[PDB]
């Protein structure tokens, strides 16, 4: 299907509890609890170039669909992952309890990460 573009964060939910529970210090959920973040995506294959930006702060991750690789957390930490491409336009994987669900479609992207009885939701349109 192909994912690569520039899309910006529209609305969210439960992003405070989420974050909290996720060991991301208070004073940075206050600060991009009001930021709308910019992801690039650049795909080619199986191999996923993802790079987030909130103000100053920028993570880069890069990936092999079905591969396990070290994926950076917003906190810092480094985890192991397979990141699979369920469907056709569905990117899923798991991590620290967490489970991940970005889903395609066209210019919208929606993301729904869930811990515990937590869903942060995200949706991202291509600017
Ligand atoms: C697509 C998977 C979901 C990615 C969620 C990313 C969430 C990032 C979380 C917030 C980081 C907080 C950084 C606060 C601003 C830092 C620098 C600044 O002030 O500009
Ligand atoms: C807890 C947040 C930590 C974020 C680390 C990155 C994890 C990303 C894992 C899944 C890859 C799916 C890529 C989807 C990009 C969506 C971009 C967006 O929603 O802004």
């Amino acid at each position: 299907m192909n994912f690569s573009g520039k899309y910006q964060v529209q609305s969210q939910e439960n992003f405070e509890p989420f974050m909290k529970a996720m060991g991301l210090p208070e004073d940075l959920i206050q600060k991009g609890k009001d930021i709308k973040g910019v992801s690039e995506i650049v795909h080619e294959g199986k191999k996923v170039k993802l790079t987030i930006t909130y103000g100053s702060k920028v993570i880069h991750n890069e990936f092999t669909l079905g591969e396990e690789c070290e994926l950076e957390t917003m906190t810092g930490e480094k985890v192991k992952a397979v990141v699979k491409m369920e469907g056709d336009n569905k990117m899923v994987t798991t991590f620290k309890g967490i489970k991940s669900v970005t889903e395609f479609n066209g210019d919208t992207i929606t993301n729904t990460m869930t811990l515990g009885d937590i869903v942060y939701k995200r949706v991202s349109k291509r600017i």
